[PDB]
């Protein structure tokens, strides 16, 4: 049965992602000196201005302004006519610094309550939903061709959205593609459209999926010349859906960026991705979404729920059985199981936290053990 | 088949909700003078400090500092020992003001791309999921008993989470309840727990649902005395899931607060709630989630998807049929169909945007017409 589904992504240099990237840049910087730092670094950015504000508890000494400017310069906003200059914008910080003051550390309780969801599905090579994968892949391609001289008239800010038609569970093809890229005053729109079509759209979208019917809307309102923080406003924790799964799977509140791994909102979501991905790699189901919840000061999750949507290859209680035997889902367990106390986070902040294989939560190392506990199959 | 599901809510006075409420307070204030104002007002709040920052385009003259202080005073933070004083905190603003510069206005195109989701289900009186309804109802009850002198030792900030067990589609009862409330130094924990149990928990939770087994965790870490912005950080658009449906139904990125109705992220979500709620009130299904998407400069939604999860009482294409005949889903159509150009928004900003009947998107006025177009049934 036909039905269409859509997912959006934005690039590095879309304002809320600038803010995401700076928080995580500060997180890494601290983690490099003090892996057990507690950070919650929220960032706000607007036409003149980056305000990076937080509570931090750490040994580390880190330079917020230096870190802030470097990150805006990598993204590329480096001149007033772009909208924003990394070397002249204002950086304000308001980070309250605290300096650090049960028998098994693995039994320490959750830092806060929360619900968090992880998903996988055999739709893609990376076990992620196809729409959000392609939406991410279009925006990456844009920053790539921008940065490697190919189409050097394009500026940082860009949004993408791809809408997929499915018959029963099966991708059929791509109904509509939208891509809007900031560009210099040098190029104009007809020529721009050729260029994005040749160099961004056609090398990323599987041709089998694109038809005579694929409605492409490249720069629909025309001229996108000033962008980024100029005339707009970005805050960490806004591209929350993009980060995740483009709306295919669910979400509890929580933002990831600027939070160190004590923060279940981040870690438990990463671990839930890891359980679901290992479940589908083991061929226990085709699609799997799990919800995990916690309560403040309790170590055991208050709930685990696995939804294999009528796609299981073992009955479901037997699936929740091995979810528990193979995975330490306690806050400090998570941290152990995925070795998170490391500066790996700025990379997360742009094109999807998930589906990107070299991250600790993407490895399918528990695959077989799950399979051969699932009876043996 | 058993399975547990959880949803979280926070009160007015939880920091990200303070920020939500101030944005919407500014929105209303402008709407009162200029209904066609374009506002996108983002707010950040931290221990000393409220920064309210935006792009606005309007006739209206409005006092941001006055609006900011009044809203913090209604929430109740009015003395340094609470954590934050409305009459002494710093208000900074950075609102760029623009003064206002096709044949059928209903055909004007979408302001941005986006995906947005609406849900309903016959689980509750208000056609909303039971967990997020009760989670909201606990936090309301807290602010209510706080504000009406009953338990006047309690301070603004509070979080709630309720975890529900379901057998097949059917609520069975409440497995765990967590409630953590800020309180004065006057009361201590044993007495506090009685009070929340008597006056907040027991009058809100259906007794039939609570058992010998209901794990209640009231103030699990004990002493919550300073809260709100003190020592923490709130930004608009963070309690995005709470606003919605507690993680039962999906979400595209978008925050609601501080955005005027031109912003599809808000309006289309409100309209999608309205379609799904009218579909279930008409007895066309038991549960209905719809996704709507848009592209910048196009008026027709790029996709509509209806998921009645095997609960339909008419085949599904016939459901999407009447979704289109009964509802103008074009950006300016939405605005017409729900009469949004009015200062009704601050109320939205606290305890759920949905499930609250006196809002334009909650009325089931299209109920019958849907039913008797659905064949006649
Ligand atoms: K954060
Ligand atoms: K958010
Ligand atoms: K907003
Ligand atoms: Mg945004
Ligand atoms: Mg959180
Ligand atoms: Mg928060
Ligand atoms: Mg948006």
């Amino acid at each position: 049965a036909k039905h269409l589904f859509t997912s959006e992504s934005v690039s590095e240099g879309h304002p809320d992602k600038i803010a995401d990237q700076i928080s995580d840049a500060v997180l890494d910087a601290i983690l490099e000196q003090d892996p057990k730092a507690r950070v919650a670094c929220e960032t706000y950015v607007k036409t003149g201005m980056v305000l990076v504000g937080g509570e931090i508890t750490t040994s580390a000494w880190v330079d917020i302004e230096e870190i802030t400017r470097n990150t805006v310069r990598e993204i590329g906003y480096v001149h007033s006519d772009m909208g924003f200059d990394a070397n002249s914008c204002a950086v304000l910080s308001a980070i309250g610094k605290q300096s650090p003051d049960r028998a098994d550390p693995l039994e320490q309780g959750a830092g806060d309550q929360g619900l968090m969801f992880g998903y996988a599905t055999n739709e893609t090579d990376v076990l992620m939903p196809a729409p959000i994968t392609y939406a991410h892949r279009l925006v990456q391609r844009q920053a790539e061709v921008r940065k490697n001289g190919t189409l050097p008239w394009l500026r940082p800010d860009a949004k993408s959205q791809v809408t997929f038609q499915y018959d029963d569970g099966k991708i059929v093809g791509i109904d509509a593609v939208v891509l809007s890229t900031q560009h210099s005053e040098e190029i104009d729109q007809k020529s721009l459209q050729e260029a994005v079509m040749e160099e961004i759209i056609k090398p990323i979208l599987p041709a089998e999926w694109l038809t005579s019917a694929t409605k492409f809307f490249i720069n629909p309102t025309g001229r996108f010349v000033i962008g980024g923080p100029m005339g707009d406003c970005g805050l960490t924790g806004r591209k929350i859906i993009v980060d995740t799964y483009g709306g295919m799977a669910r979400h509890g509140g929580g933002a990831f960026s600027g939070k160190d791994p004590s923060k279940v909102d981040r870690s438990a979501a990463y671990a839930a991705r890891y359980v679901a991905k290992n479940i589908v790699a083991a061929g226990l189901a085709d699609r799997c979404e799990i919800q995990v919840s916690y309560a403040i000061g309790v170590a055991e999750p208050t709930s685990i729920m696995v939804e294999t949507f009528g796609t299981e290859k073992v009955p479901s209680e037997q699936l929740t059985l091995l979810v528990r035997e193979f995975f330490d889902l306690r806050p400090y367990g998570l941290i152990q199981m995925l070795d998170l106390l490391h500066p790996i986070y700025k990379e997360t902040a742009a094109y999807g936290h998930f589906g990107r294989e070299h991250f600790p939560w993407e490895k399918t190392d528990k695959a077989q053990l799950l399979r051969d506990a699932a009876g043996l199959k």
